[PDB]
């Protein structure tokens, strides 16, 4: 029944649903919980280096942090220890801070997305999958996919440097040639031949309306995932549903990254349904 | 219903009752509240300067701090603004942090002790009072006394430099010669002639058993106060009670400094009875 102190270091955090999820679940477990935005574009932490903010959290009794863009790679060398998976991906989103200020990095984007696939696509065929988008979120998603039984993942990005760098990182992490960079041009025919496809681009968001590829390449037998969670039903997922495809919406990763982080931070077993209800209520 | 984040910068804080008081009252008002020790002898904040710790609180979203020994004077020049009373005493125990990291210093030791006198000694005669002890707590107590209608306060300390420096500070703060330093040797006869006496020394504590002066100098007509709050009934207050004297125990200031700080930090009206019950429960 000791109180819990957490925060998120990142940029442009006002609309994040992560603080609310953690504050509600700590309270539901009888533990007063504060989860603060630490926004380097905002009114308190502007102009401060990542190491200053991390050090501050240590000194003033935080039990953990999340880390988001543009800090998930930069944070690694600052930490005392880093999980195998976070090390091999080269990205940390969760920092557990023990009673002395010792830090351990983890990656709950990877574990989160993996859990979403178990929960939402238990019967999906995983032999051949396409992922469109090789940014930050895409890096974690690809890792999750190929450690969760995807045999061959083809990753396309408008920026070829990003897709190949992704492939190299993941293949090293898993010890086999699981991932292949492919061209974005003509991606539809690649998708058509695969078992499933995941959008890991901004397409579908209000400010990026549409889809990353022509949905006419989908068939009823495909499964389709999307990282975008606002709106939950993206134009891509609506097209997929219209055909009868199984779909994996973006709220599953979003919720599970927080479930997994709360467990890491506190040692408590989070209630997934309550954290899901918090998320959807915002 | 925004969560509240507070802490205490000081040394040797494990047994402080202040965190528990604030965490309980925030929760009773429907506001998840974390109040962290920031102990420069402890496992997280050792070796760090006061300015580093204050800055850290700003960056990571604290709504306020308390400040205790040896930092209540040192903190003043670090703050953006300081209350009249805290300025004139030269000591701050409460720092309100607004939404940008702007800081205002206050002194709730002074307001606390004053409120205790109103609550616990409403009918006391205040023409002539003696205070034994001119350290930190004594400085706040003396200020409270002479702004709350004490005409002449005689302050004794084994260290004469401390009693005279106190007198000079307070007399400047209040604009009259309210306080006079007197010798500790022979203080009993000075007490005997006065209306009331306040112990502001460590005497009475478990590790400092006894009294700061011979209690035989007391009469039934005196009132007697003590800053020591463990034990609540000090040897001094037991002697005073034996004669039928009105007494002011040290828990009143301790509780009220926290009541007044919580009001400052949050804008909420604290429930004195609940914060008193938290204090006594520890
Ligand atoms: N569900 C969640 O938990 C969660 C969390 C954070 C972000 N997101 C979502 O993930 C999206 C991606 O985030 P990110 O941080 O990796 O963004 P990013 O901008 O770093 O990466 C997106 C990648 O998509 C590529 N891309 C864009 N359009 C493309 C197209 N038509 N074809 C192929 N590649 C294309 C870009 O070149 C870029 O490399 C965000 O826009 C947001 O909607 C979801
Ligand atoms: N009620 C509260 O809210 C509260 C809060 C903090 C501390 N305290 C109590 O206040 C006490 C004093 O704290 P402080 O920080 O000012 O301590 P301090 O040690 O800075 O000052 C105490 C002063 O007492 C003087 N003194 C000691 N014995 C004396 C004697 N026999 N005659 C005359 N002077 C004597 C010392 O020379 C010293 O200047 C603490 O020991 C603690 O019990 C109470």
């Amino acid at each position: 029944n000791d109180s819990i102190l957490l925060g998120l270091i990142g940029q442009g955090l006002d609309l994040s649903r992560t603080p609310a999820m953690h504050e509600a679940e700590g309270l539901a477990q009888g533990r007063a919980t504060v989860y603060r935005r630490i926004d380097t574009l905002g009114s308190r932490a502007s102009g401060q280096d990542l190491k200053t903010l991390l050090d501050a959290a240590l000194y003033l009794g935080f039990n953990g942090l999340n880390i988001t863009h543009p800090y998930k790679q930069a944070v690694l060398p600052l930490l005392d220890e880093v999980s195998e998976q976070a090390t091999q991906l080269g990205a940390v989103n969760t920092v557990v801070i023990d009673a002395t200020g010792h830090t351990t990095g983890h990656n709950t984007d990877v574990s989160g997305f993996g859990r979403g696939m178990e929960e939402g696509l238990p019967n999906a065929k995983l032999d051949s999958v396409v992922q469109v988008g090789a940014g930050g979120v895409g890096n974690a998603v690809a890792y999750a996919l190929v450690t969760h039984g995807v045999q061959k993942l083809q990753v396309a990005d408008l920026d070829t440097s990003r897709a190949q760098a992704l492939a190299d990182v993941i293949n090293n992490a898993v010890g086999r040639e699981a991932v292949v960079g492919v061209d974005a041009r003509g991606i539809e025919d690649v998708i058509a031949a695969a078992d499933g496809v995941v959008n890991a681009t901004p397409m579908g968001m209000p400010a990026h309306p549409g889809t990353a590829f022509d949905v006419s390449c989908l068939t009823k037998d495909h499964w389709v995932g999307d990282v975008v969670y606002m709106p939950i039903e993206t134009e891509l997922l609506k097209a997929a549903r219209a055909l009868g495809c199984e779909t994996l919406d973006g709220t599953r990763m979003a919720i599970h990254q927080a479930v997994d982080a709360f467990r890491l931070f506190t040692g408590l077993e989070p209630d997934v349904s309550r954290m899901r209800e918090t998320f959807l209520s915002l």
